[PDB]
């Protein structure tokens, strides 16, 4: 219960419940690569208008099992949803989703294109997780793809300018930096019940390497200039 994967999990969703309960009141949020909808009970108890988009089709049916109806999902990529969409955003999500349209664009052309309004963002940098190797979760670069291996789970993703990326960032927003290391907030969830929590947050205060991949995972509080 206490993997490297688990805890990961468990800060994960703390920062997901952190950032969708600092959402201003009745904000109209674009939720950037909602998948399978782990958001949706979330975005189902608070005053929110949200749309969240994926380039998966696939994902978006399984977040239609279960979604709040205060919840429209939309097929389409970031780019393509941002062109086409007649919403007007007060407020954007993305966690642990921007480093693929990254990959394949210029960051100024992805942060200038996002809305001009408050956003937390939440994504891995590769190279502050490379060369971690625990038995549930690992980050290797093979040739000029990363494999981030979590429990029995292989994702392969392209490199994307992290550098390039913070300062585009910072040319359009006031930025708040941190990392998954600062949670302290119980996740929502559930199944992460207070004591299970506080044996995670001792774990991670003793282990490096648990404080190394939490440390990886970047968040930007973010309010435009
Ligand atoms: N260009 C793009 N625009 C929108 N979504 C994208 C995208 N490239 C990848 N995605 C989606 O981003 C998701 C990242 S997985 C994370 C899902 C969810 N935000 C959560 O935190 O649980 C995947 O569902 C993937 O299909």
């Amino acid at each position: 219960s206490l993997t490297h994967a688990s805890v990961l999990s468990a800060y994960t969703a703390s920062y997901k419940t952190t950032a969708i309960k600092s959402i201003a009141d009745n904000a109209v949020v674009l939720d950037i690569g909602y998948g399978k909808g782990n958001d949706g009970p979330r975005y189902a108890v608070r005053p929110l208008t949200v749309t969240g988009i994926d380039t998966a089709a696939r994902m978006l049916a399984i977040a239609d099992q279960n979604k709040p109806e205060n919840v429209t999902l939309v097929k389409q990529g970031f780019f393509t949803h941002i062109t086409k969409t007649s919403n007007t955003y007060t407020h954007v999500i993305a966690f642990n989703s921007l480093h693929y349209p990254l990959a394949s664009s210029h960051p100024d052309t992805l942060v200038q294109r996002l809305p001009t309004c408050p956003a937390n963002i939440l994504i891995p940098c590769h190279h502050l997780l490379e060369g971690i190797q625990t038995p549930t979760y690992s980050v290797v670069k093979d040739e000029d793809m990363w494999c981030v291996k979590v429990t029995k789970n292989e994702f392969i993703e392209s490199s994307y300018n992290y550098d390039v990326f913070v300062k585009a960032l910072e040319s359009k927003y006031h930025v708040t930096i941190g990392s998954l290391l600062d949670c302290v907030e119980k996740p929502s969830t559930r199944s992460i019940t207070p004591t299970l929590w506080t044996a995670m947050r001792n774990f991670v205060n003793n282990d490096q390497e648990m404080q190394r991949i939490l440390s990886g995972y970047i968040t930007f509080n973010l309010t435009p200039l």
